[PDB]
């Protein structure tokens, strides 16, 4: 289970229902507060963008793997102690943690800066949990919210109104990810 790099021909394409995606955010809850227990320490609790029923896609490990690559480089550059890492594919699809040992808040803006200037940084779910259950947000430092990966708005606001289109969203992520990998 330490293992992390999740090979992308091996991907299930696992069809989540809506009720199993509305079971397994209490799921991750759960499991985050284990982790915060076994290592007091703030927690990055790292998803990917999935946007249809089918979210343990080929395209999705790729985008999963390079997150996780950029986790370990963001914490060996701050000099950050990561105590345990571990990965999964859960209802969201693939999931990755890492209990690190740092400040709260610098893992917070650390990870925003991330997703603000990595190529793929839109495509990542990004979350850090202090040590006591509390989920850092961009609001907490009076920064924009995240906006949304087609237009200008906030992601909440295209989300709640399904604004975009599920094959827009999809076609943008290969897109992004074979300006990467080329
Ligand atoms: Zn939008």
């Amino acid at each position: 289970g330490s293992h992390m790099h999740l090979l992308p021909e091996l991907a299930s394409h696992h069809a989540v229902s809506i009720p199993e995606l509305l079971v397994s955010r209490d799921e991750r809850q759960a499991r985050q507060h284990v982790w915060l227990k076994r290592h007091p320490v703030p927690l990055v609790s790292f998803t990917v963008v999935a946007p249809g029923p089918i979210k343990d896609s080929e395209v999705t490990r790729r985008i999963f793997n390079h997150g996780v690559t950029a986790l370990r480089a963001l914490a060996a550059k701050q000099g950050w102690q990561i105590q345990e890492q571990a990965a999964l594919v859960s209802a969201s699809g693939p999931e990755g943690m890492l209990s690190i040992a740092a400040p709260a808040r610098d893992l917070k803006l650390a990870t925003i800066e991330l997703e603000h200037s990595h190529p793929l940084g839109r495509l990542w779910d990004i979350d850090v949990l202090t040590p006591e259950g509390e989920i850092l947000s961009r609001r907490d430092y009076s920064l924009p919210p995240r906006r949304c990966l087609l237009c200008e708005q906030s992601a909440a606001v295209c989300a709640r109104g399904k604004t975009h289109q599920l094959t827009d969203l999809l076609n943008r992520m290969e897109a992004l990810l074979n300006d990467v990998d080329a």
